[PDB]
């Protein structure tokens, strides 16, 4: 499985559209997320409880999502300098700073699992266009047992250090898997392409980020001549 990224950062793509970073419509996001899951009417019932304790966790994200700045915190990690384009460790803080500002605690579950996305988010931005990568390498140390919303029993006062079957811990390892990889391959690419016209300078410098605003400048000159 790959994250074809070209494609992930052109596609349904609204410069500077900060509002639709995140599918504002909680019904389609969850669909989004979990695309044939979250409609089945043969679902396990332990798989219902736990999209059931992510109906608020996703709720809260697109709260947080509507009133934030990201035309704010733009300005602030990534500004308009001397240099025409973003550095990647500037677009590295301005997305990580996103996630940490936006996305609630219990989505990915831990800081543990944070960092893995920040991990994910470093390697990503510094890949080339046109450069498909491995997704399940970006797993790295994912922890789905720091990730509550998964966590659907619930034991009597005594018996609290039960052990998870198998099939309970792979299902949840599938679920928490699915999410990650919504965040890769949707909600970070989408960042990206409302921030940033993404472009390669065609030679050895094969990754650039240049801001909107920015972009528009340098091309109205060549926009602005077109007789032909």
């Amino acid at each position: 499985l790959t994250i074809d990224w070209n494609s992930a950062l052109y596609h349904k793509i609204r410069p500077q559209d900060y509002k639709n970073i995140i599918e504002t419509d909680q019904g389609l996001l969850i669909a989004e997320i979990f695309p044939k899951i979250s409609e089945s009417s043969k679902t396990p019932r332990s798989l219902n409880f736990a999209l059931n304790n992510l109906k608020p966790i996703l709720y809260e994200l697109i709260r947080a999502h509507e009133r934030f700045s990201y035309r704010h915190i733009i300005n602030n990690i990534c500004p308009k300098s001397d240099t025409f384009y973003s550095s990647p460790k500037s677009v590295i803080k301005l997305l990580i700073v996103c996630v940490r500002k936006t996305f609630p605690l219990d989505l990915l579950g831990s800081n543990s699992n944070y960092s893995v996305l920040s991990k994910a988010i470093a390697i990503l931005v510094k890949k080339p266009l046109h450069s498909k990568i491995l997704f399940d390498e970006l797993c790295k140390g994912l922890r789905v047992k720091d990730v509550k919303w998964l966590e659907t029993r619930r034991l009597p006062a005594g018996e609290q250090t039960q052990k998870i079957p198998y099939y309970d811990v792979k299902n949840r390892q599938a679920l928490l898997y699915k999410l990650f990889f919504w965040i890769l391959s949707c909600y970070v690419p989408k960042l990206l392409s409302t921030f940033f016209y993404v472009t390669e300078l065609s030679s050895t410098v094969d990754i650039v980020y240049i801001r909107h605003d920015t972009w528009k400048t340098m091309s109205q000159p060549f926009l602005k001549s077109y007789f032909r």
